[PDB]
C-alpha cells in the first residue's frame, strides 16, 4: 500500500484524534471524511483506541493509522487492527528497523539534528517536527529543514489554523498536524465537517 | 526501594551540593526533620562521596546521587550507599548498567526520544531537566499527554512558587528543588522550616 | 594532525560555507584567509561540496573541513577529499565510534544532555552547541555548560556580529559558527576579507 510520503500528501491537515469515547470514532471518521480530511490518526493514548480504528477503518474513504507508536510491539497490534500507517513521538533504532522490515508507513518524530540522522540511518527521510512549538516552531524547523534538504517534514504540537497555513508555505512541509478539528467535547459533526473543510482549503507549496 | 517509590515520598527531593563536609550532617537531619528525606547529594564536589557516607547515618534518610554521568559514577556511588541515582540525560550504556546492577536509576530527558529509550530499557519514571530551559510546564504537560504511563519529576529552574504548578499535574510525582537549603552556613530551623512547607505542598499524584 | 580542540582555537569564528558554485569556491577561500579566517567549514549540503573542498585546500594556509556531515560513510568521502575536520549536526553512536577510530578531528552537535553523555562516553569533550538560537540560545548553553563543567563547545545557528563576543565571553566557549561572513549569494571577496579580519579581532575568554 502507500508509503508515509503519499500519506502525507494526501491532506494538508492530519487530524490528531484522542477518543476518550469509543462511541464517538464513527462520527468523528465520517464527520473528517466528510470536509475532506481522510487521513485519521487515532493516538494509542486510550484504552479503546484499537478498537476505535476498527471502527474508523469500515468508515468509507478513510485512511486510518495508528499515533503514539511506542515500540515495535504497538506497531504490530494497530497493523492487526488495520492501520495503514504509524506515528511515533519520537524514533528508536528498533522501532524504525522494524517498521522499515515489515514495510510498515511509519512517520517518527523528531526534536533534533540526532533524531534526523537516526531516521537517516536506517533509511527514512520523512518525519513529524514534534511537538512544533515547544522546539522553535516554524524558525527552528526552517533551520533544519535548511541543514537535511532531502528531508520532508510534517510540523505536530501546537499548530492552529492561524499557524497551519505558514507551515504549508514552506516547500519542505507537506502536511501538520492538528488537534483543533475535533474539540474535546462531545463530538459535533456539523462543526467537525466544516472545520475539516476549512482545514482542506489550506493552501500548499510542496502540493 | 524502586524509584516510584522513591519520588512518591516526598513533594519535593532536594537537590544538595555539599562543599563543606562539615555541613552534611545538619542539613540531612534539619530536611529530615522537616519531613522532605529523599536527599539527593550531587558528585561534583570532591567531598560528594564522604558526605553521602554522613548523611546514610542520619535515621530516616534517603540518600542518593546526583549528576551520575555514566556507570563508573554510580559504581561509586552505590559502594557509597546511594539508594538512587539521578543522571542529566540517558544513555544506552548509563541505562542498561542502572538495570542490570538493580539501580534506582532516575535519568533526566528533554524530548520524546529520551523517554522511548528509556521505556525500551524498562524505565518509566524521568526527570524533565533542565525544566526551565526545555519548555518548562508547558512542554511538560504536553510530554506527559503523549506518554500516558510515564511518570515525572520536573528539575531546573523549580521555584517555591511555581512547584505547587507542576504539582498539580497528576503525572508529575515530585519536583527537584534548590532552594531548601540557601546559600551560606546552615541555619538548621531556617532549613526545617523551608522543608515542612515543601512537604505541606499538595500533589494530585499522593493523597 | 591537529585535534578538534586545537582547530577551535585557531580563530574565534568558524564560517559555515554553503558553496552553490564551485567557481566560487577558490575567491571565498582565498578571502576568508586574506582577513585572517583560515578555518574553513564546506557544509555538505550541495552536490558540488567535495569538489569545493578539493579546490580550497590548495588555498595556502587554508585548513579546510567538511560540515553536515550525516554518517561514517560521509566521514570518509570528506577525509578522502582532503578534510581536516569534521562537523555534523548531532551525534550518532555509530558516527562517533567511526571518528574517534580514525582519529578524526570530529566537532559533533549537541542540543541536551543526552547527547553531551553519548560524546562523553566516546571519549569526546567538544562539541557544537547547535542550532543554539532555536534550543534556548546563550541562557541554556550557560547551564549546560555548568553541567558539564569538563566540556568545550562552539555555539552556531543564528550567531551574529552582535551577539558572537557575547557568546565568546563565557570561557566555556571556545569559538563560535557563523554565517555571516559569506552568506547567500555571489561572492564579493573584499566584503569576505572586510568581515573575516572583523571576526579575526574577537575578543575570546577562553583563547586569547
Amino acid at each position: 500500500m502507500r508509503d508515509i510520503d503519499s500519506v502525507m500528501r494526501l491532506a494538508p491537515v492530519m487530524p490528531v484524534l484522542v477518543i476518550e469515547d469509543i462511541a464517538d470514532a464513527k462520527p468523528i471518521a465520517e464527520a473528517l471524511v466528510a470536509g475532506g480530511l481522510n487521513v485519521l490518526e487515532v493516538t494509542l493514548r486510550t484504552p479503546c483506541a484499537l478498537e476505535a480504528i476498527k471502527i474508523m477503518k469500515e468508515v468509507p474513504g478513510a485512511v486510518v493509522g495508528a499515533g503514539t507508536v511506542l515500540n515495535a510491539k504497538m506497531l504490530d497490534q494497530a497493523q492487526e487492527a488495520g492501520c495503514e500507517f504509524f506515528v511515533s513521538p519520537g524514533l528508536t533504532a528498533d522501532l524504525g528497523k522494524h517498521a522499515v522490515a515489515q514495510k510498515a508507513a511509519l512517520l517518527p518524530g523528531v526534536a533534533n539534528a540526532a533524531d534526523v540522522m537516526l531516521g537517516l540511518d536506517l533509511g527514512l527521510d520523512r518525519f513529524k517536527f514534534f511537538p512544533a512549538e515547544n522546539i522553535g516552531g516554524l524558525p527552528a524547523l526552517k533551520s533544519m529543514a535548511s541543514v537535511f534538504r532531502q528531508v520532508r517534514f510534517c510540523p505536530t504540537g501546537g499548530i492552529t489554523p492561524t499557524s497551519a497555513p505558514k507551515y504549508l508555505e514552506n516547500p519542505s512541509i507537506l502536511c501538520v498536524g492538528g488537534s483543533w478539528v475535533v474539540p474535546a467535547g462531545k463530538p459535533d459533526v456539523a462543526k467537525i465537517t466544516a472545520l475539516a473543510k476549512e482545514a482542506s482549503a489550506f493552501k500548499r507549496a510542496a502540493v
